[PDB]
């Protein structure tokens, strides 16, 4: 009866040829594990809907499908389509037919009972004659072959796919596209159609297409080989949306949810009477244009349709409105302007026209809005000895205002002398007439016109439009109407004290708050109804493709469900159990994939909770210490840049370029900032890496104390003198429309040379190299002073030597051993190159964009269109490309000023943690700093910090003075300590217990003033 | 847009992560507060509200004060968690001094941690020993005066409210340009629809879009160079977490005009204090 | 930016004294908006680099 | 190209590539090499040569 659809659905959109690429398309596809319904038989077929367009498939070893029937009757009344295969071509026809039996094709042929008949045909086609599987078999099919039948604008366009099968059962899995073959031209209306069997078995599905959006992968041969459906679910509106078939873990936001309404409300003015608009087109007599008649209409139910569809106007212009959609708008008053004019002056009564009835005797606005309705008079106003009762103005001292009726009759003076209602030479009246006779011209016939105002809606309306009124339904999302004022929301009960004037309430938007009910004048509030965005939380598609979705700022009693105050979040299960934070959701929650396994919520872990074993005589010292080695990595520079703002936005195109010099210099502005990043990068790298004066090296002989430096040196064996470290950064960091790519000033050989004299510096000479000469020191000294500046004595060192260049050789393998395995360490990198890689695939994209043009490419509206109506054209493309470029350099001026901050940090961190030692905390990695090495990188430097943590710690009791002869003696750099019997003096940061003698500690006042002094001795030497 | 937006808003939790999440684990003070006279009970939690705040982070919290397609996120990091954070950094710079920074918190007697502070400005511990009552009643004399400060200047966080009286500005403007017409017979869309039919009303609609497009291009340039302030605004604010809380200060006047002794965050809206 | 006010952004002319004194409203009030649009793109473009 | 198609395209939505229509090849269309041109030189208190 029915079963599951696959990947099948998937056509050709088109004609053209793309590969290693996807692209986004809408058209009508079949969505994906759809069900499609299966009719088998074995020992005619129903007439099915054709919804807008239908996907058809059958699987066939004797040819048993033979044709389809594609019309509204199907039964000699209309044209339909059929398409019949009968063992030797396709033949394709538009005929009628009697079909005087149930319509099939029998088996050699010796039964032919699908017509006897052809007439009245319009179309016939027949393909060259084959020969195929006509005699009876049953069993597995052979071959599948695919349709998809579609009609747009009277165009019946057939796809299909003919593939070898060896399979009975459902349809098989697997992805296959579907070639164009067929667009024929018919114009049919099709709403059924039907299928052919043959009869010596059954099966064929029948799927129905919708207008998805599908995601299309083009592999290297221009072949689709995979396709997303968007609103098959969220994870395939993240992968489209992203444009791309792998989804990192995160969180994206994908799309919109809202609450659709369910019915529409229309609400008019409970009014019966019908407005009077015969007395104004058959009045009997009307009015002179010297003295136009204004009728209003009001306090009754107008039908504009009658006016509109009776042929007998000559001329029916709608200004600002237009004449279809006025039954559903109503107005607060209408009035008709009623007058008679000459048949030539119809175009003067416009806005916007000026003539001796535009300025004398009838002036409209320039905003006017309304209808000009016209026809002639000739056999009603005319006369013969001509109609001489209709007057005009001929001329008037001043133009008039718009609805000005100017009744008066002063004599008018060409030039100037007194008049006093004398005929005389400059001194004319302004009443002037025309003698209409039924034999004058065109255009000198009478014409009669009226000209109907109609004044936006504002205050309650009384002459509303043929819209009968519905119930109202409050608190649920309803598509209101309320007198032509539209709108989604849900309408409530509200409290806002209209006054009795009042008929619309407004937001700061000036979008619709409140609205008096028509009918019934309570005040509705209205609130749109509950939207918000909608995010897809989701391990990487590496991993799984399960998913869980929140809905953004919204209830989940408006759709495992759990309830946050970022939203509703559905498909996670709701954990008691806190972790460190994972995929953010918001507002302290988390989400991660987890163990059977799911996708799990919780509430963030801020760190372990501990608490410190604080007294007041209890001091923790260490004992022990650990060397680290950590890694940070800062961006540098980013990739120079630069456009041809000419060739991007008018390529090899002269007629483009001329109009774009209208806009002057906004090119060179966009190549003069492009030129200043460009150059900003290379100082930057400058800034970076050319601290050092000198190019330094190191010795042939590596005795540097036991500390092994091999894998950040200069290895003397590539083709760049890189490091083994630097080489592995540089294995994890990975045109002709006027874009192009500067190269460096530097080349990564030069950085390497840098990061070299730098490393060779620091290593034999310590700080010395950066405040002037380089002088020579051994490393384990160095370490010593290193040692000094963070409080510890350089015996430490010394005594555990060997230990710490153990420990400092173990740390750099540890480094090698995740630089080497794991490729997110450089994230921070990566980004940037993504982040240009993004901003020009965008930019790209863009020329892409109509932007309102009729076409996205120039020469092809250069090729068909000449200069007065393709300069409109291009001008279009011109605006958004120019405005696309003008994004682009305002987002890269920004990000180069992050780059910029970045890299000015790491040349401070260069100068004060490889040059010198830092006793900023944590600004040279956390734990005490000792030194670093910079490494170079892709667009960028990587920082090995060495510190000093603390590793082993002992409770021991501590006093902050002594007391002797009853002087209080205090540790000279140094703390009490007291292993319970005994009292010692050592330095904070490593236990190191000495006897406390006189040159230990320092006396100052005595025993009676110190807080938590103990009694003891001190030694004299 | 959606996408520099986006990128924004991701960037604040960066922010306050790198503010805020300078501890590897969440301390927690004594029953017992014995810290040689230096009284921190206006900054540390008051184990009785529904979010644990200090009395002073109380008293920020009371100084500083849709249907269109515009939303708000809520943060990452909620105040309670600021407040622990906050918590955890002021128990461990009062029980460890500067040494949970650098590794494992060490406990240290409050009054030898401050004798370190006065040998790291040349000053010999023994002068505060000496006056070891007089600076504790200083100490605690000086951060009444900020409660009191605090509690009648509104002004004193106007940094902090201006940051917010910009974004709401912002959006009052962005929501207030709905309301232009940019040259079309009507600033609401449906009147120009319900009205006038597809070959005149396409091109009213156009004027629309580019104008309310170009309102949102204004709109977000402008978040993301406030953005960048705020960025740079976090980053010192770090810096000055990890070198003046965390650590002691030799830079002058960078954590505060002065010789450097000690510092204490407390959370505030939107900002740190 | 003051070399941008010579600019005709697809007028008929860059000087909006000589659009008003020969066109009269509504053919006058197109060119107009043609200027102002190019205009405050120009102040616009200004400001953010400033 | 597939016997249906016609044109290529590029990620710009420019052609790509074109199947002859007189012999059924597919040829591709390389835009002839452009780029900018720089100007080095001293300055013109210095010397006119570049
Ligand atoms: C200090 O810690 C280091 C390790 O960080 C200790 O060295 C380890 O000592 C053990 C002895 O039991 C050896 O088995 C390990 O192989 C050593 N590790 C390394 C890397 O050499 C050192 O002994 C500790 N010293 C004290 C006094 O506790
Ligand atoms: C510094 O460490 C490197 C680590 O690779 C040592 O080089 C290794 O040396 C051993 C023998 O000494 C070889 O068997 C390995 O194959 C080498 N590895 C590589 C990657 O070359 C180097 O010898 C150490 N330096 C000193 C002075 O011992
Ligand atoms: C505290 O340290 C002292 C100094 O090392 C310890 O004293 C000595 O103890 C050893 C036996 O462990 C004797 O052989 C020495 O002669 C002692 N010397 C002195 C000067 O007393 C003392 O035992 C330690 N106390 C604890 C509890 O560990
Ligand atoms: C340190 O030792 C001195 C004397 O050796 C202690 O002073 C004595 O204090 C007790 C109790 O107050 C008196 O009874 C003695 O007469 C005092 N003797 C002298 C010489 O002053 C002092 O109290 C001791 N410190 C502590 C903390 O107990
Ligand atoms: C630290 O200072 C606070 C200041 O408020 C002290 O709490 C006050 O304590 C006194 C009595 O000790 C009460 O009368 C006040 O009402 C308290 N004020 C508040 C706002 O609670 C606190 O006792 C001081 N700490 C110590 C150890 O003395
Ligand atoms: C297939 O159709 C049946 C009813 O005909 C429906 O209950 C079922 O849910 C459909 N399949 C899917 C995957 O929705
Ligand atoms: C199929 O129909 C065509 C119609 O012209 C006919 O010529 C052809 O012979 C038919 N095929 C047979 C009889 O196998
Ligand atoms: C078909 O042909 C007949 C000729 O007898 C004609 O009268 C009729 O109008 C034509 N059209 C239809 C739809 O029957
Ligand atoms: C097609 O025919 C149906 C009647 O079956 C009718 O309702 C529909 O409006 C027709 N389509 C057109 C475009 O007239
Ligand atoms: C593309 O065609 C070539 C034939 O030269 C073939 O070797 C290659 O595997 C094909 N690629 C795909 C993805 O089918
Ligand atoms: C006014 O509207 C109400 C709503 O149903 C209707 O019953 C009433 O008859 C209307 N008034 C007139 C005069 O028709
Ligand atoms: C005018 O009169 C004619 C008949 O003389 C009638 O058919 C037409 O509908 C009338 N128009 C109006 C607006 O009353
Ligand atoms: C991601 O995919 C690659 C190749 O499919 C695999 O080697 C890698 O292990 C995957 N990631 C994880 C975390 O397993
Ligand atoms: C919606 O959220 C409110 C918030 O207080 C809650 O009280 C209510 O029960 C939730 N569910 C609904 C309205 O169905
Ligand atoms: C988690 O805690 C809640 C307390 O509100 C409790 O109702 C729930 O059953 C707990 N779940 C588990 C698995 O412990
Ligand atoms: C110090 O003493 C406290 C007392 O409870 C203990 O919890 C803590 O672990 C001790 N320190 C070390 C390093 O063992
Ligand atoms: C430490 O605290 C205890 C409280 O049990 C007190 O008796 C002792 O005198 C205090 N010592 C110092 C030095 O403050
Ligand atoms: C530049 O020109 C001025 C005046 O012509 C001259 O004095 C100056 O020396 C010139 N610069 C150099 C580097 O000679």
């Amino acid at each position: 009866a029915y079963t599951n659809s696959f990947t099948r659905g998937v056509y050709y959109p088109d004609k053209v040829f793309r590969s290693s690429v996807l692209h986004s398309t809408q058209d009508l596809f079949l969505p994906f594990f759809s069900n499609v319904t299966w009719f088998h038989a074995i020992h005619d077929n129903p007439v099915l809907p054709f919804n807008d367009g239908v996907y058809f498939a059958s699987t066939e070893k004797s040819n048993i499908i033979r044709g389809w029937i594609f019309g509204t009757t199907l039964d000699s009344k209309t044209q339909s389509l059929l398409i019949v295969n009968n063992a030797t071509n396709v033949v394709i026809k538009v005929c009628e037919f009697q079909f005087c039996n149930d319509p099939f094709l029998g088996v050699m042929e010796s039964e032919f009972r699908v017509y006897s008949s052809a007439n009245n045909c319009t179309f016939e086609y027949v393909s060259q004659p084959f020969l195929m599987d006509l005699e009876g078999k049953q069993g597995n099919f052979k071959n599948l072959r695919e349709f998809v039948f579609k009609n747009i604008d009277g165009y019946f366009k057939i796809y299909s796919k003919h593939t070898p099968i060896n399979l009975v059962r459902d349809l098989p899995q697997g992805f296959s596209a579907l070639e164009p073959l067929v667009d024929l031209p018919i114009g049919i209306n099709i709403t059924r159609f039907q299928t052919l069997l043959a009869l010596h078995a059954a099966a064929y599905y029948v799927g129905y297409l919708q207008p998805r959006t599908f995601l299309l992968k083009y592999n290297e041969n221009g072949t689709i080989t995979d396709a997303v459906d968007c609103a098959l679910d969220p994870l395939s509106e993240t992968k489209c949306t992203l444009k791309s078939f792998t989804v990192e873990k995160g969180i994206y936001q994908t799309s919109n949810f809202r609450v659709q309404p369910t019915e529409s409300i229309v609400r008019f003015p409970n009014i019966t009477n019908l407005c009077p608009f015969g007395e104004v087109f058959n009045a009997t007599r009307f009015a002179s244009v010297y003295a136009w008649n204004r009728k209003r209409i009001s306090n009754c139910v107008a039908d504009y349709s009658v006016l509109y569809n009776s042929a007998s106007f000559s001329t029916f212009k709608c200004y600002g409105v237009c004449p279809t959609k006025l039954n559903d708008l109503c107005f607060t008053n209408v009035y008709a302007d009623s007058f008679v004019i000459r048949g030539d002056e119809v175009r003067q009564i416009a806005p916007g026209q000026t003539g001796k009835i535009a300025d004398y005797n009838y002036k409209l606005p320039d905003d006017f809005t309304g209808c000009v309705i016209a026809w002639n008079s000739n056999n009603l106003d005319s006369k013969v000895g001509g109609n001489y009762n209709y007057l005009y103005r001929l001329f008037r001292k001043s133009n008039l205002k718009p609805f000005e009726r100017d009744i008066s009759t002063e004599i008018y003076q060409a030039g100037s002398t007194p008049c006093n209602g004398v005929e005389g030479f400059n001194c004319y009246f302004p009443l002037q007439s025309y003698g209409f006779q039924p034999t004058n011209g065109v255009g000198y016939q009478p014409y009669r016109v009226v000209v109907l105002s109609f004044e936006l809606l504002h205050a309650p309306a009384t002459v509303c439009g043929p819209k009968k009124s519905t119930n109202l339904v409050k608190n649920k999302c309803v598509n209101f109407n309320f007198n032509g004022l539209t709108g989604t929301g849900v309408l409530t009960e509200s409290n806002k004290k209209f006054l009795p004037f009042q008929q619309f309430g407004r937001d700061i938007a000036d979008t619709t708050d409140a609205v008096r009910d028509p009918q019934t004048l309570e005040i509705l509030d209205i609130t749109p109804c509950s939207f918000g965005g909608v995010s897809v939380i989701t391990p990487g598609t590496n991993t799984s493709n399960q998913v869980a979705v929140l809905y953004q700022d919204v209830n989940c009693t408006e759709v495992n469900v759990f309830q946050t105050r970022a939203g509703c979040l559905i498909g996670a299960e709701h954990v008691n159990n806190s972790y460190e934070c994972d995929i953010p959701i918001g507002a302290g929650i988390c989400a991660s994939y987890q163990t059977s396994q799911s996708i799990i919520a919780y509430t963030m872990s801020l760190g372990a909770e501990n608490s410190v074993a604080y007294s007041n005589n209890s001091i923790a010292i260490p004992t022990n210490f650990t060397i680290s080695v950590t890694t940070e990595i800062l961006p540098v520079s980013m990739t120079k840049t630069s456009v041809d703002c000419t060739m991007y936005i008018c390529g090899d195109s002269t007629e483009c370029s001329n109009l774009l010099l209208q806009y002057g210099s906004f090119c060179t502005q966009l190549n003069r900032a492009l030129t200043g990043i460009a150059v900003e990068q290379d100082k930057n790298t400058q800034e970076v890496f050319a601290q050092v004066k000198q190019i330094y090296k190191t010795p042939p002989i590596k005795d540097f104390g036991g500390f092994n430096f091999s894998q950040i040196l200069p290895d003397p064996s590539k083709p760049s003198k890189r490091s083994f470290i630097e080489d592995l950064l540089f294995n994890k960091v990975t045109k002709f429309n006027g874009l192009t790519v500067l190269p460096p000033l530097l080349t990564d050989e030069m950085i390497a040379q840098y990061t070299s004299a730098l490393l060779a510096g620091t290593i034999t000479s310590g700080w010395t190299f950066g405040a002037g000469a380089a002088l020579q020191i051994p490393f384990a000294m160095q370490m010593a002073y290193r040692f000094n500046g963070i409080g510890v004595t350089q015996n430490v060192l010394y005594e555990n030597q060997k230990l710490i260049a153990n420990q400092f050789n173990s740390a750099i393998g540890k480094i090698q051993d995740s630089l080497s395995s794991t490729a997110s360490a450089l994230g921070k990198l990566q980004d940037v190159v993504n982040q240009n890689a993004q901003a020009l695939n965008t930019l790209v994209k863009q020329l892409s964009s109509n932007f309102g043009a009729i076409s996205s490419v120039l020469n092809d509206i250069l090729s068909r269109l000449c200069p007065p109506e393709a300069e409109v054209q291009i001008d279009r493309l011109i605006t958004g490309r120019l405005q696309s470029l003008q994004t682009y350099v305002t987002q890269q001026l920004i990000r180069a000023a992050e780059i910029r901050a970045s890299a000015n940090l790491a040349a401070t961190k260069m100068s004060e943690c490889v040059l010198g030692q830092s006793k900023r905390v944590d600004f040279c990695g956390k734990g005490y700093h000792l030194m670093s090495f910079p490494q170079s990188a892709p667009h960028g430097v990587v920082f090995l910090h060495v510190t000093y943590v603390p590793a082993q710690e002992k409770n021991f009791t501590t006093a902050p003075a002594i007391c002797h002869d009853g002087k209080a003696h205090f540790p000279r750099e140094g703390v009490f300590v007291s292993n319970g019997t005994h009292w010692f003096v050592t330095q904070r940061n490593f236990y190191e217990p000495q006897i406390i003698t006189t040159d230990n500690t320092f006396v100052s006042g005595n025993c009676d003033v110190v807080i938590g002094i103990v009694n003891n001795t001190v030694y004299d030497p």
